C-alpha cells in the first residue's frame, strides 16, 4: 500500500528562474515609487541578453539598466567564465509604460488552486520542500566559499516513498535524488559527487528519510560548464509548478512573477493557500485543495471548490460555508489582507512561494464557526 | 453532494499561443529535413515583434522570416488593424544551431502526468473539453465570413457543477461561461453579445448542459479592440494547464512546444496519456492519473505512480504491473511507439494536445495481463 511521488526545483541562477527573479525586481522598483502600479513584466534570457517586455501602468520612472543588471549580480553571474556577467550583458527595454477599490474587477479571468498537506511543520509536500532546501544549500555554499567551484544554475528532483492514512500521506523514506549543478573548469567529478552527498543532501534530508538502497544521481549526465543564459534560454512563469506544490495538489496555469495584486493569477492563488492552510492549522482537516476562478472585470469568484481527500469529518460542502464566511476572495479585499501593494516580491521567486519566510498568506487566519 | 470545477482555453490569436504555434512550426521545419534534429525553440511576442531564442541540433537550413510568418497568416493577423500583421512585423533570431538509440538518455530531469476520466468519449474533462470547442467556432466563423468583426485573440472559461460516483466524476450542467473576443472597430456589445450566446455557445454546447440560471459572462470586460501581441506579450509554454487536462489531474511543469521527443516534458506527457487512456478504455479503471519522472542522461523513468481515486477493483500496485508489463517508458521506444519524428506538431500547439484527432498517443493500446 505504498506509492512513489516526485517533485522537483532549480536554483537562482536557472535561466527561467533569473527571468522570474527580474520580473519581481522590476515588480518590485515599481512599486517601491507606486504601490498603484500595474505590472505585466515579461523577462527572456539567452546567452548574453535579457529582454523585457510587457505592459505598465504606472508613475515609477524605472531605471531598468540598473535594476536588471543588480539582480543579476545578486545571482551571481558576474564574470564570463561563468558564462554571464551583469557588467557586460545586453539588456533591451520593450515595456510599454502609460501614466494612471474594494470592489476592484479580477485583472483577469483564470483559475487558480492552493493546496496545504501535514506531512510538514510548514504544510508543504516533502518532495518539493526538500528539492528547495538542495538548492538553497547549494548557493549557500557557493556564496560563503565553502565550494567555490560551484555556480549559480542548478536542478534537483527529490523521489519519496508514501504510505496513505485515510486521504492524509505519510513520507517513510527517500527513494531518488537528483543534484544536477553548474560549476568551473578545474573541479573533477569525483570530488563533486563526494561533495553534493556529503555536504548537500546530508546537511538538508533528516538522516531518517536516508537508507542504504537511496537512489544517487549526482552529475548524472557527466560535466555542466556551460549553464545559465548561454545553456538554456529563460523565460518568465516557466517553473510554475516550481514555485507552488511540485506536482501535488493541482494548478490553474498562471504565472506569478512580474504581476501586482489585480492579476489575480498570482493573488488569488495566494489567497488559496492562505484559506487552504488555514483549514488543515485550524484543525479542519490533514489534506485540502481549494479552487477559485474569476472573470475578467468582475470582482468576486465565479466559483470556489473545496477538496478535502477524506480527511475531514465535515463534508466538503461545509467546509465551503466556512470559507464563504470567513474569507473574502475579491482581489481589492486580498491586496488589504495579504499587504499585496508591499515590493516583497522579488524574495518570493526562487525556492518556492509557499512555505517559508512567514509571509502574510503563511500566517494562518483564525476561523469562526 | 455536488460540486463546482472550472477550466480555460484560448484561441489561435491569443500571443502565449501564437508563441506555441510557432515554436511548433519552427519544429516541424526542422524536422521535414532532419528527422534527428534537437529543438529547444522558444519565442516571444508583443507590439510587432516575434522573437525566438533557443539551442538546436539539426542539419536543416531553415528559412525562420518565412516559417514564422506563414505561421502569423494561418492565426490571421494579415493587417495593422487587427494589431499585428505577418508582412510587417520584426522577426528577431536569436537560436543558436550546431551540426550534430532505443537506450538514448532523458533529454532532462523532470516529472510528467497522464490523466484519463471517462465523462466524456474521448476521456477528457467536459469543462475543458467545452472550454476548446468554444474557441474552435470562434476560429470557424471568423475564418468562414459568419463573424466577419471577429479578431483571432480569444479567451473562454467553463464552469460546470459536477455529482461524484465512488471516484469517478458525473456532469449535471454548465454553471457559468466567460467569452472574451478581440473585434473591429464597428460592431456594437449588444451584437456581440447576441452572437456569442446563439452562434457560438448554443451551436457547442448540448442543450441538455445549458439551463435558465446558466450565467453568461460575454465581453465582460466591455470593449477589446486591442488584442493579440499589441495588447498582451506572449511566451512560449505559458498556457500548459490549457495544453493538457484544464486544473483536473496535475502537471509537472513542463511546457511541450518547441520540443524535440527527447525533451521528455512533451514525450513523456503524450506517453503517461496513452497510458491513462489505455486503463480506462480497456475497462481497468474510470478516472486514472499516472506519474512518471526521469533523470538527465538516464533512460528509465526513475518513479511511475498510479493514482485510481477508487475508481478500479484492481489496486494501484496491480495497475503500476500491468503498465510495467504493457509500456516501456524511455524515451527511445516512446518515439517509435507514438512516431514523435513526424513533423505533425504545430496542429497541436492550439484546442489541447489531448482528446482529438486521433493523435497516435490518443489511440489506445490493447492490454496484455
Ligand atoms: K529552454
Ligand atoms: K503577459
Ligand atoms: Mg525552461
Ligand atoms: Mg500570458
Amino acid at each position: 500500500g505504498t506509492f512513489l511521488f516526485t517533485s522537483e526545483s532549480v536554483g537562482e541562477g536557472h535561466p527561467d528562474k533569473i527571468c522570474d527573479q527580474i520580473s519581481d525586481a522590476v515588480l518590485d522598483a515599481h512599486l517601491q515609487q507606486d504601490p498603484d502600479a500595474k505590472v505585466a513584466c515579461e523577462t527572456v534570457a539567452k546567452t548574453g541578453m535579457i529582454l523585457l517586455a510587457g505592459e505598465i501602468t504606472s508613475r515609477a520612472a524605472v531605471d531598468y539598466q540598473k535594476v536588471v543588471r543588480e539582480a543579476v549580480k545578486h545571482i551571481g553571474y558576474d564574470d564570463s567564465s561563468k558564462g554571464f556577467d551583469y557588467k557586460t550583458c545586453n539588456v533591451l527595454v520593450a515595456l510599454e509604460q502609460q501614466s494612471p477599490e474594494e470592489d476592484i474587477g479580477a485583472g483577469d479571468q483564470g483559475l487558480m488552486f492552493g493546496y496545504a498537506t501535514d506531512e510538514t511543520e510548514e504544510c508543504m509536500p516533502l518532495t518539493i520542500v526538500l528539492a528547495h532546501k538542495l538548492n538553497a544549500k547549494l548557493a549557500e555554499l557557493r556564496r560563503n566559499g565553502t565550494l567555490p567551484w560551484l555556480r549559480p544554475d542548478s536542478k534537483t528532483q527529490v523521489t519519496v516513498q508514501y504510505m496513505q492514512d485515510r486521504g492524509a500521506v505519510l513520507p517513510i523514506r527517500v527513494h531518488t535524488i537528483v543534484i544536477s549543478v553548474q560549476h568551473d573548469e578545474e573541479v573533477c567529478l569525483d570530488e563533486m559527487r563526494d561533495a553534493l552527498k556529503e555536504k548537500v543532501i546530508k546537511a538538508v534530508v533528516p538522516a531518517k528519510y536516508l537508507d542504504e538502497d537511496t537512489i544517487y544521481h549526482l552529475q548524472p549526465s557527466g560535466r555542466f560548464v556551460i549553464g545559465g543564459p548561454q545553456g538554456d534560454a529563460g523565460l518568465t512563469g516557466r517553473k510554475i509548478i516550481v514555485d507552488t506544490y511540485g506536482g501535488w495538489g493541482a494548478h490553474g496555469g498562471g504565472a506569478f512573477s512580474g504581476k501586482d495584486y489585480t492579476k489575480v493569477d498570482r493573488s488569488a492563488a495566494y489567497a488559496a493557500r492562505w484559506v487552504a492552510k488555514s483549514l488543515v492549522k485550524g484543525g479542519l482537516c490533514r489534506r485540502v485543495l481549494v479552487q477559485v476562478s474569476y472573470a475578467i472585470g468582475v470582482s468576486h469568484p465565479l466559483s470556489i471548490s473545496i477538496f478535502h481527500y477524506g480527511t475531514s469529518q465535515k463534508s466538503e460542502r461545509e467546509l465551503l460555508e466556512i470559507v464563504k464566511k470567513n474569507f473574502d476572495l475579491r482581489p481589492g479585499v486580498i491586496v488589504r489582507d495579504l499587504d499585496l501593494k508591499k515590493p516583497i516580491y522579488q524574495r518570493t521567486a526562487a525556492y518556492g512561494h509557499f512555505g517559508r519566510d512567514s509571509f502574510p498568506w503563511e500566517v494562518p487566519k483564525k476561523l469562526k464557526y
